[PDB]
């Protein structure tokens, strides 16, 4: 019925088909067609799948289910280290890092605020638009290459908008309802169950065989621009609407705040929404917007100068 020829060709259009689909399914949660639509088509790309395994690429939708079992995890380097957040408690503590700041650098500096997600932080390489490293943050300068794992999280992308050259970072967590539903399932399996999100998470990504990690059901918020290749964002705000851009998956929560005021209103505005999110967040991370001020406050050893993450008590 269908030839090598016919098929190689459809095969392509269903991927990129598919994949506009999940898109929007997945990194922009507001999918365009009903899942009817969507399950036809992959059941015609499976189909052409299994009749021919060597049309098969790894930017095709099947590959999310995973199948590879790892022996271990290779080690992972960040030659652009990953470093961790200041951290800050009260009122005081984040008027405390406006004043160091304006200190600095000698003038009022915008903020870009963003929701401190509570998961695993991670970054992903992407080489001409193919995505070919994934890792965990690690110690900062070594992490595990998970990239297996991460090929089964759907709202990572396999191949980008443009064939750029990029390593973004975010986080990978676990939704509250999906790590309900997880717990359930270690309870009636006799497993101990994990304690909260971020540790169902870690746990997760820990897991060598793709395919359990597959069902964990895990998703991401990309917020680092680490290697930005042709990327033009000059300020934080410019970034995070870049990544989405290019096609990863970013919260929506954030604001860019003109003054230290704006930012602690910013803070008590999600303190008192935090139940109503899908998931947990352990405070908010308050970041200088401009790329040029970030450099010239630079890091410390533990972290960046430039960033605060106020913690929910
Ligand atoms: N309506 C859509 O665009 C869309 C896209 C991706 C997955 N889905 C749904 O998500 C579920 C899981 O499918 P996948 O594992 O192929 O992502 C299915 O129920 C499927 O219909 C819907
Ligand atoms: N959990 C988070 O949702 C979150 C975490 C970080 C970081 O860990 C982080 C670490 C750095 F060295 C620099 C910026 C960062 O920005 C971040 N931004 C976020 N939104």
């Amino acid at each position: 019925p269908l030839t090598l020829t016919a098929a190689t060709t459809r095969a392509q259009e269903l991927r990129k088909q598919l994949n506009q689909y999940s898109h929007e399914y997945y990194v922009k949660d507001q999918p365009s067609v009903e899942d009817y639509v969507y399950d036809r088509l992959y059941k015609e790309l499976v189909d052409i799948e299994t009749e021919f395994p060597d049309l098969i690429t790894p930017d095709s939708p099947t590959q999310r289910v995973g199948g590879k079992v790892l022996s271990g995890f290779e080690k992972a380097p960040h030659d652009i280290p990953m470093y961790s957040l200041n951290d800050g408690f009260s009122k005081e503590d984040i008027f405390a890092f406006d004043e160091r700041v304006r200190k600095a650098i000698g003038k009022p500096v915008a903020y870009c605020c963003e929701l401190k997600i509570d998961g695993l932080a991670i970054s992903l390489r992407y080489e001409n638009g193919v995505f070919v490293r994934g890792a965990t943050r690690g110690d900062g300068t070594v992490g595990e290459n998970i990239t297996e794992n991460l090929r089964t999280v759907r709202s990572v992308p396999m191949r980008l908008t443009e064939p750029i050259s990029v390593e973004v970072r975010g986080e990978c967590y676990m939704p509250k309802q999906s790590f309900v539903a997880l717990n359930e399932e270690r309870e009636e399996n006799g497993q101990d169950i994990f304690a909260n999100p971020r540790n169902a998470a870690a746990g997760s990504l820990r897991q060598l065989d793709t395919k359990i990690v597959a069902k964990r059901n895990l998703n991401t918020f990309l917020y680092t621009v680490a290697d930005f290749g042709p990327m033009k964002a000059k300020t934080q705000f410019e970034a995070l609407e870049e990544l989405s851009a290019i096609g990863f998956r970013t919260n929506p929560e954030r604001q860019l705040c003109q003054s230290i005021d704006e930012v602690w209103a910013y803070i008590e505005e999600y303190h008192e929404k935090r139940s109503t999110l899908p998931y947990e967040i352990d405070g908010i991370v308050i970041k200088v917007n401009e790329f040029a001020l970030q450099d010239e406050l630079g890091f410390t050893v533990k972290a960046p100068r430039w960033a605060i993450a106020y913690k929910f008590p």
